[PDB]
């Protein structure tokens, strides 16, 4: 309980930024994550030894994809940690809570495929789940990560708490169903614009914790360019690989899966930009004005792919 994760000097300072990197060093990513949880929670919220217990596990039910790894779970977490940092007094304690555990665990047991692949396949995981096909599987990972012994980080909370803090979790989850963001976002700017929105209706907190969890599954699109640009190629090797298994089941995949046509990725990104990732950090820089960083790393990155396109890079 007097035990403080610290972290290098450069680490201590970058990690309080939105456009951090966790580095390539896989051994420190649980203490970043841990730091991140006793600064943002309480070095209280959690028993230090379950909790270790349980990153390790939940490290383990990731797998060696391209994209949908270990680090992106991460990589998202930070970048909640960042919003909750910049929000302190907007957010409860189980919110607070739930969130950055969410964000560790929103792609548990990501095989690198699409829902539409899977309906497609005819994967037992979309007879079982008709919508967010994957979405709920990787709630129905981190449950049952939970109910290991020794893993249940949430004991010492009531019956009462814990099925809220659970809920949390499940809707933070079905949220990064980047199907569910368009409806999202659209009624949060209409709410937002005939000035409807009231962050006490539980129902209006809901939908903006889903766009904070878009935001931050999104977040590579608020790096620097370097970080960005290379993170993309991980992106596309995830996409073209599902374009490839789609040729397999005879179906023509959509272009930004298909290998063949690599010279469309940089306008393929504009549209990207465009019509996600601007509308996504504006939004959500409306609701939580210190959020604008990412709004502002992301316009950075636009204009870097236009001039990839105009043939300056
Ligand atoms: C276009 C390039 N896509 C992307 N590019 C980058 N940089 N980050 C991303 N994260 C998720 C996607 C993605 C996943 C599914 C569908 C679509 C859509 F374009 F249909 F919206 C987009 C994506
Ligand atoms: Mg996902
Ligand atoms: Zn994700």
């Amino acid at each position: 309980g007097l035990m403080q994760f610290t972290l290098p000097v450069r680490l201590c300072k970058e990690i309080e930024l939105f456009h951090f990197d966790i580095g390539p060093f896989e051994n420190m990513w649980p203490g970043i994550f841990v730091y991140m949880v006793h600064r943002s929670c309480g070095t209280s919220c959690f028993e230090l030894e379950k909790l270790c217990r349980f990153i390790m596990s939940v490290k383990k039910n990731y797998r060696r994809v391209p994209y949908h790894n270990w680090k992106h779970a991460v990589t998202v977490a930070h970048c909640m940690y960042a919003i909750l940092q910049n929000n302190h007094t907007l957010f409860t304690d189980l919110e607070r809570k739930g969130l950055l555990i969410a964000c560790l665990c929103h792609d548990l047991d990501h095989r690198g495929f699409s829902n539409s692949y899977l309906q497609k396949f005819d994967h037992p995981l979309a007879a079982l789940y008709s919508t967010s096909t994957m979405e709920q599987h990787h709630f129905s990972q981190t449950v049952s990560i939970l109910q290991l012994e020794g893993h249940n980080i949430f004991s010492t909370l009531s019956s009462s708490e814990y099925e809220q803090v659970l809920e949390i979790i499940r809707k933070a989850i079905i949220a990064t169903d980047l199907a569910l963001y368009f409806g999202n976002r659209k009624q949060l700017e209409e709410m937002y614009q005939t000035g409807s929105l009231n962050l006490n209706n539980q129902s209006h907190r809901d939908r903006v914790i889903g766009l904070m969890m878009t935001a931050c599954d999104l977040c590579s699109v608020t790096k620097l360019w370097p970080v960005t640009k290379l993170t993309a190629n991980d992106i596309y090797a995830e996409f073209w690989a599902e374009g490839d298994e789609m040729k397999k089941l005879g179906i023509q995949p959509i272009p930004m899966m298909d290998r063949d046509k690599k010279d469309e990725v940089p306008q393929g990104q504009l549209g990207f930009y465009n019509a996600v990732a601007i509308p996504c950090y504006t939004t959500l820089t409306q609701i939580l004005p210190p959020t604008e960083p990412l709004l502002k790393a992301c316009r950075d990155n636009l204009s870097q792919w236009e001039k990839v396109i105009r043939g300056e890079e």
